[PDB]
């Protein structure tokens, strides 16, 4: 396993997402970083584009904690048992 986080650092370092390396208070920095790469919510899949102008992507992933191939789960802000599967194969 590596952490999410250490995957992108091997290519571009910790500056790849953070200024200096070093976090920021809001998070509003890594999230345009992650959108220069990646592009933005409202182009992405059914489970990215609603919510696009609600959640950050870090809202989601937790490129520290979580694994490269680990899908973010739904339950801590929905409680109808939705998964990623079952809204994109709605
Ligand atoms: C983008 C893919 C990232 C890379 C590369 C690294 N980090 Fe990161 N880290 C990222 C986000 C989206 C966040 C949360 C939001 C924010 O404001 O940063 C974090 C968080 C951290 C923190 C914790 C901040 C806090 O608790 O106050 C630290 C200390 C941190 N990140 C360090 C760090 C280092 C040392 C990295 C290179 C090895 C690194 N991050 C890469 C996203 C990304
Ligand atoms: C450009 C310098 C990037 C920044 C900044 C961030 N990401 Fe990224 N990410 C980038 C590449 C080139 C790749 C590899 C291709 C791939 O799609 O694997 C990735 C990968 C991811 C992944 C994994 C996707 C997968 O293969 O299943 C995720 C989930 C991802 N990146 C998320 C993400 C987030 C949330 C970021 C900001 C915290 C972020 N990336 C920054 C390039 C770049
Ligand atoms: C929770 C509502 C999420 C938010 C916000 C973001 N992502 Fe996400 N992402 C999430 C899941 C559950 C999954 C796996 C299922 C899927 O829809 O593919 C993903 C996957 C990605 C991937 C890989 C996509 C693929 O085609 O394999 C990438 C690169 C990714 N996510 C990036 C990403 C970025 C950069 C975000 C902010 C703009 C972002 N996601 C938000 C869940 C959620
Ligand atoms: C909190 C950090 C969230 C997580 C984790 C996930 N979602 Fe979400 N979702 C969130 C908000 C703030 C909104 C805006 C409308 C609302 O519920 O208040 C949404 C919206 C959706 C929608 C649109 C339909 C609806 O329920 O309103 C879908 C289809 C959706 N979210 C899916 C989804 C999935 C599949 C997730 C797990 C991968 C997921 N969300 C996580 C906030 C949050």
């Amino acid at each position: 396993d590596q952490k999410l986080s250490d995957f992108h650092a091997e290519s571009g370092g910790c500056e790849s997402c953070h200024k200096d390396g070093t976090p920021s208070a809001d998070g509003a920095f890594e999230f345009a970083q992650c959108q220069s790469c990646h592009g933005k919510l409202s182009e992405m899949d059914a489970v990215h584009k609603p919510h696009d102008g609600n959640l950050v992507c870090a809202d989601c992933h937790a490129v520290h904690d979580m694994n490269v191939g680990q899908k973010p789960t739904c339950e801590s802000c929905h409680d109808d048992g939705r998964t990623s599967a079952s809204v994109l194969k709605k």
